[PDB]
Order: C-alpha cells, then sequence, then structure tokens
C-alpha cells in the first residue's frame, strides 16, 4: 500500500495529514510528524541532486516524481519512489501539495 | 481561500481531512464531517444530473469541475465550483480522492 502526504503550500510546507500506509512504510505515528516539513525523512546516504531537484520543483508548485533514499524513524533505510503534486484551485492558487509514497526497497 | 477535501478512495469515499477554509466555507467543523461522504453538502435544489456526473466520474477515478448547489451547516444555500481528482500511486492505485472548493456564490 502507498503512503499518501498532504502538507500547506506555504511556509516550508509542514505535514497537515498522513495516512495509515505513511505509518507502515516511515514507522511515523502522525504525532510525530504533523506539522513538520518531510526532509525528518531524509539521511546521510539521501542523493543531494535528487534532493535539489524536489526543492526546485516544490518551489515552483511543479509537479515531480524521484526515487530517493529515506530513512524509517528508528533509522532503517529506505527507497521511496515519491511523486509531489501541488493542490490547485481554479484559478490557479496552490492550495495544498500531495505527495505518495512507495516503498521499492 | 478554497476549500480542500480528502477522502478515501474506496468504499463510500469517506473523507479524511478537510483545510481551514473548507470550514469558513460550509459551516461545519473537521469532527463533524469525518467518515462522511460529502453528499451531506447536497439539499432540495441541488441539480440530480450534476450529482449523477460526480457519482460516474468517481467510480472511474476520472477528474471532474461541478458548479454544484451546496448547503452550509446552518442550512444556507451556496454555490460550490468543486473540482475533484484522484491521487495514484506510480502503478496507477488509486489512494485518495481530493476536491477543491470555492464558494462562488
Ligand atoms: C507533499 C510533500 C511530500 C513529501 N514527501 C517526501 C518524502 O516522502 N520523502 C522525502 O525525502 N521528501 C519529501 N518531501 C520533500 C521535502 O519535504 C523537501 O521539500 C525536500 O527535501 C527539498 O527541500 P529542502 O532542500 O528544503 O529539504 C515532500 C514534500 C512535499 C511538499
Ligand atoms: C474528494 C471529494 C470531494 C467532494 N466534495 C463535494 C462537495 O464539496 N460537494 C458535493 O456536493 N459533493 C462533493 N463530493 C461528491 C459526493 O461525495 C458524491 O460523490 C456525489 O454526491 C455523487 O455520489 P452519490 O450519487 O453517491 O451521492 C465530493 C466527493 C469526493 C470524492
Amino acid at each position: 500500500a502507498s503512503g499518501m502526504i498532504v502538507t500547506d503550500a506555504g511556509a516550508d510546507q509542514p505535514i497537515v495529514f498522513v495516512n495509515r500506509a505513511f505509518s507502515t512504510i516511515t514507522g511515523y505515528a502522525p504525532n510525530e510528524v504533523l506539522g513538520r516539513n518531510c526532509r525528518f525523512l531524509q539521511g546521510p546516504q539521501t542523493d543531494a541532486a535528487t534532493v535539489a531537484r524536489l526543492r526546485e520543483a516544490i518551489a515552483a508548485a511543479r509537479p515531480i516524481q524521484e526515487r530517493i533514499l529515506n530513512y524509517r524513524k528508528d533509522g532503517q533505510p529506505f527507497w521511496n519512489q515519491l511523486s509531489i503534486s501541488p493542490v490547485r484551485d481554479e484559478t490557479g492558487n496552490v492550495v495544498a501539495f500531495v505527495g505518495v509514497q512507495t516503498d521499492v526497497t
């Protein structure tokens, strides 16, 4: 099952909702992640270039897909097939971002 | 600000998250809508053909936009500029739906 994260659009994109599969994949409970930027999932072997591409896409509110190395709460690495998209209203304002995670280890 | 509703994908698409502006627009608090299908927003003058189009799009996981008559908690009608999209994983599985409202009354 794939994880889902919803973040606010502004102000460094704090998490506002996660589904159950997010906890299955990452080992974090909702309480442990709400209000935080998702970058706590990264760690020392995460590819910096990939991170850069995410950062640039989010700042532009452009959809992006990447395979990124992430880490469970306990420190166990896993490969995340990650897809992020803005949620826009019909005037084009970005209301949120949604990300989908699949553990492809 | 535009409302946002996230639902599960299956069964009857129960609401799992709403943003602040959903409460502004509709008068409902999160605790009174979570776990319900969004159709409680409809009422006597809602156009049945519009509802039917939403029903078929959700069943097929197709994006759709409609201007639909909805009702606030206090019973006041409002025009909801509604857009719905599925959230998919990279294999195409539907993870959730996202709806965006704008009160265009
Ligand atoms: C909706 C959404 C979901 C995200 N999911 C993840 C994720 O699962 N794993 C991850 O490493 N980064 C994820 N990110 C990316 C980070 O939050 C962050 O944007 C990225 O590391 C680049 O920014 P930075 O250089 O400021 O950290 C997500 C971002 C958003 C907006
Ligand atoms: C994510 C999402 C958001 C929705 N938002 C609304 C809404 O704001 N107003 C509305 O009248 N129906 C909304 N709907 C549609 C109803 O939940 C329902 O699908 C529609 O009435 C058709 O199905 P029915 O004939 O079984 O009621 C939403 C559905 C989804 C999945």
